[PDB]
């Protein structure tokens, strides 16, 4: 039911030996104690050679209870209580740190379960129970002052723990750990807390004095020192303590106070510890702080290795490298809103799992329904007997039996396929966030013409600042792109901001949207709400010649540091419109120069204006597609001919409204008809529907 | 904070190495005495506590490290430094030569400031009243701000230990400061933005500021307030008449002093050092670029315009050098680690590689 | 959804939000199922899913002695201490107001969107337990009936969570 010792598996299968060496055709719990006097050198075939029970003796008993012997061997199996025995001394091992089964937990095993034939032999052998346990115990075992109080767990002891030569690396945080000490010296602010973003680090900075105090080098007495850890039990344990003082406590969560010695490292949170010292003041007294730097993001990697093995535990890592070079590196700038260790390890488990969880995901459903209603079958007919009639049944059920096996059997197919590189690690991250994501920003402006129309002037201008940007060259506190978007209105200012967005972040929808005619009084307080829910998003801001000049002191910080105090707009694409060319490329950004503040428009990365026939219709069919899409919802499939939409687009033409009318024009031309068409009994919906132009007019056409 | 760092100090040669080797060698001892190889680890034994002998003299070579490892000053100065003579009055006599290199044009102002700044700050002025009070005059985007970092910079250490008010804010009878920011960082440079808007009653407090240098109960006396103002702008005599018409006498006369603030080759001076921020900035991502001369002055050609002066250079240099090196590592045209020169060709701009 | 904020080691233990509603309840005996049979990582078979003063850190005690548990909640906090791994079901807000306790919140336990269920889901949720309605005299059926109970909610009025909504009108 598992792996065990050779010697387990040998006294196991030892027994199926024994099961025929009689005839009989169930293996019950007394093979399996045939099975271990008769592989005589198994710690349980030692133990039993103590209580005086060779194979002699037993079988005598045995054959002396069953005897011959139906030779059937038709294929056997276990009794059901033999198949609890098993099962039982995989957990009288669980129950023994022993990390795999073998010849003693299974006579353990067969002693807990004590109802069956083994134990007969023995209670008959006179041979109580409980001092045959006790023969297998006495063949197994293992592996101090006021410690006596303390050593409860509560609260395992760094030090002595980790001088048993059995402590590991440990990465820091190196010079995390000696600030630890500068202070756990003094006699002024003697007590550190180690105030830091959670985790991991931090409970590896004591773990690290530990290391420190014990091989070898430290300075102003503090050799012999345990570092030790994690209420009707309460200030119990403290007295071993006002009685002998070789100890730092390490804490995680208080003080019963500096009523003398207790030297204690401080587990706490950037503001935490200031839930101490206010009330004050033990705290600019005692107890004193310490920062925990994310560690290195070198270090963040090769910390993991250390407990790649560790996790190896779920099935895929060791390995790969190439799988936690991601996790590290992922997190330190993209989200980025933790720690630079904890959050990698967090990333791997997703995947830790995600793996053997995909793993375990054919069309081999349904055999498994039939063959239920077979044993059901077979049973009714039983209990009305009918043997053949059912017999005939099982011999039935079972053809289906071993056929599901060799497809669940085959898969250990499937384990094979899952092995450790990369491959699993990064598909992880697919959710908590190369050739053709570089080509999305080499061919941008291939991509963004696709959707905006006209505007090659604005375009090449954008895609060449992201591709700056996202290049390494601009710097990485400052959003991705700071634009202004200067140009009439309807032209494509908003549309170029939804395709970057689309482009740049995936969703045409990850986009915030501010109206500053909100704005425009010294009630200008922010949109951080909005930024903080997406902080990787196109933030675009209509129309700033509204604001409050109060405002442009606030996005002039934002462009400066891509911050506010305290959100982050690294992430985002800054994109402000305004109307302030329109009338009117010179005498424009002269316009611009008089309107807006210079400290401003000069942190601004690039300034972008906004200018035919073609593509008015170009847009008239974006619109008319994404109605022909909602319409066939509606089980409506319509189509427009070119002819048809060049003659909507006909109204966008006067440059004083520019593309505006073509949204009310298209529903008028094309929804209200279509409707008036269909009511008035001409359209028998469900066929196709195409709408085109005839003699300079509309005409509805069918064609199923 | 010394009283164990130094201490430290000794804990902390490459003899790191040695016990890395030493290891190596248990195993094979060790494990060989395991597999034995017997004599094969005599030797092995031997060749081990050869080098145990060599660590631990050398491991004790560091009671050396001991009889070095003090006290005096400069420790100390540190941990002030760490908490926010010569090159100290040097700063001073040579103030000039160093709000010079970040404040140009301005030397009528500047050589107001150096002296005032050294005269206070060498005994002859009263120490209650600020470091210096001053106002400054003049058009906007000349210096006035400028000089106030060069001056924290310089004095203070920081080019943003700055408070800086705007008096938009308080020109009604509601005029109760600031002084919590003072409380803050009591070093550092006041100022006061166009105070030609403040309430009158303003005045009053500012004045209490200027001669004891103290409100109540903050203290001023570690500051240098510096007041500006657009009085003269539109116009040194026409000045400062619009100046004693515009504000009460009894405060321009606690005023320390009055100041008056009035090429191609150095547009591409500025692009050059903005691309030097830059290139410094990608060595430590691995990334080595370089512009040549012919490239910068390209760059530059972008801030002529004397309308918009010299702010496009930034952006255009983002444009014409970030988002295009971008472009072209991503399209697969330079493969990073090799070197990276920017240079103009037909007029147009072109990428090179050097390795 | 849940077994990957459920396998992890960062955000050790989930956190349900949406109106309350669509019995988020439901998606907890989802657990059950399939940690059994079998679809979960061994990183988790053989554990347990349950639900819910002076009985107090009595019976919590004796189990952190055996960390083979999984918990369900809709209302405390000794969290993260030991293997006490918690599923939350709370409302769009209240979260609001408890992340906003901090910062053991925004670390430990962590959050999912449950959604107001695809209209026709809703309805086979109805068959399902229909034959257990059977219970007040009139079902099965109709499947006709069924339709509108939920149809006419998730347009007309509207006001809870399409599942809830249904049921509540068969009712």
């Amino acid at each position: 039911f598992g792996r065990f010792t050779e010697r387990a598996q040998k006294v196991l299968a030892l027994a199926q030996e024994e099961a025929l060496r009689l005839g009989h055709n169930n293996i019950g719990t007394e093979h399996i104690l045939l099975g271990l006097v008769r592989e005589g050198e198994g710690i349980a075939a030692k133990a039993l050679q103590a209580l005086g029970l060779g194979s002699e003796k037993i079988q005598k008993e045995v054959e002396s209870l069953i005897g011959r012997g139906q030779e059937m061997s038709q294929t056997i199996h276990y009794t059901p209580r033999a198949k609890k025995v098993i099962e039982l001394s995989m957990d009288e091992a669980r129950k023994l740190g022993h990390s795999y089964v073998g010849t003693e937990h299974i006579l353990l095993g067969l002693i807990r379960e004590g109802e069956g034939v083994a134990a007969r032999v023995l209670n008959n052998l006179g041979v109580s129970l409980n001092k045959a346990r006790q023969q297998v115990l006495q063949l197994l075992g293992s592996n101090s002052n006021a410690n006596t109080p303390t050593l409860d767990s509560l609260a395992r002891d760094l030090t002595a723990i980790a001088k048993e030569d059995s402590l590991d690396p440990v990465i820091g945080r190196s010079k995390e750990i000696q600030r630890v000490i500068e202070v756990l010296s003094r006699r002024t602010k003697n007590n550190p807390v180690l105030i830091g973003e959670p985790g991991v680090g931090k409970t590896a900075i004591a773990e690290g004095l530990a290391q420190q105090i014990i091989n070898n080098e430290v300075p102003e007495i503090l050799r012999d020192k345990r570092v030790m850890t994690l209420e009707d039990r309460l200030k119990k344990v403290m007295d071993e303590i006002r009685q002998a003082g070789n100890i730092i406590l390490f804490i995680d969560a208080k003080p019963s106070l500096a009523r003398g010695e207790l030297q204690c490292i401080g587990a706490t949170t950037l503001d935490e510890y200031r839930k101490y010292i206010e009330k004050d003041a033990a705290l600019e007294r005692r107890f004193q702080p310490i920062q925990v730097d994310q560690p290195s993001v070198d270090e963040s990697i090769q910390i993991l290795q250390g407990l790649r093995d560790r996790y190896e535990a779920h099935h895929r890592v060791s390995i790969t490298d190439d799988a936690i070079e991601a996790a590290v590196k992922l997190s330190d700038r993209y989200i980025s809103d933790r720690f630079l260790p904890d959050k990698a390890i967090d990333l791997i488990d997703e995947a830790g799992s995600k793996v053997r969880l995909r793993s375990f995901t054919p069309n081999l459903k349904e055999l498994e329904q039939k063959l239920d209603e077979v044993r059901k079958e077979k049973d009714a007919a039983v209990q009305s007997q009918e043997f053949e009639k059912a017999a005939s049944l099982r011999d039935t059920e079972q053809r289906l039996r071993e056929q599901v096996e060799d497809t669940k059997k085959s898969w250990k197919e499937k384990q094979g396929q899952e092995e450790v590189t990369v491959d699993d690690i990064a598909m992880v991250v697919s959710s908590w966030t190369a050739q053709t994501e570089t080509d999305k920003l080499l061919n941008m402006e291939n991509i963004l013409h696709s959707r905006v129309i006209g505007q090659d002037e604005a375009v090449v201008a954008v895609a060449k600042a992201v591709r700056r940007a996202r290049a390494g060259l601009k710097d990485p506190k400052r959003p991705i792109g700071s634009f202004i978007f200067l140009g009439p209105t309807g032209v494509g200012k908003t549309e170029l901001a939804r395709a970057l967005a689309e482009s740049i972040f995936g969703d045409e929808e990850s986009m915030i949207r501010i109206d500053m005619s909100e704005y425009m009084e010294k009630h200008s307080t922010s949109l951080t709400e909005k930024v903080r829910r997406k902080p990787y998003s196109v933030v675009l801001l209509d129309a700033i010649e509204k604001a409050h000049p109060d405002v442009f002191n606030i996005l002039l910080q934002v462009l400066e540091d891509g911050r506010l105090t305290t959100v982050d707009f690294r992430n985002t694409i800054l994109i402000m419109t305004s109307n302030v060319g329109a009338s009117e490329k010179d005498k424009v950004m002269g316009e611009l120069k008089r309107a807006f503040r210079p400290e401003f428009i000069n942190r601004i990365d690039e300034i972008i204006v906004f200018h035919e026939k073609k593509h008015l219709t170009e847009i008239v069919s974006l619109m008319s597609d994404q109605l022909t899409k909602r319409l066939k919802e509606q089980d409506l499939s319509i189509e427009l001919t070119d002819a048809a939409k060049a003659k909507v687009a006909e109204e966008g033409v006067d440059l004083e409204y520019g593309a505006r009318p073509l949204r009310r024009a298209i529903q008028k031309h094309v929804e209200d008809r279509l409707s008036e068409e269909l009511l008035r009994g001409n359209i028998h919906k469900g066929q196709h529907i195409v709408l085109d132009v005839e003699d300079g007019e509309f005409v509805v056409k069918t064609t199923a």
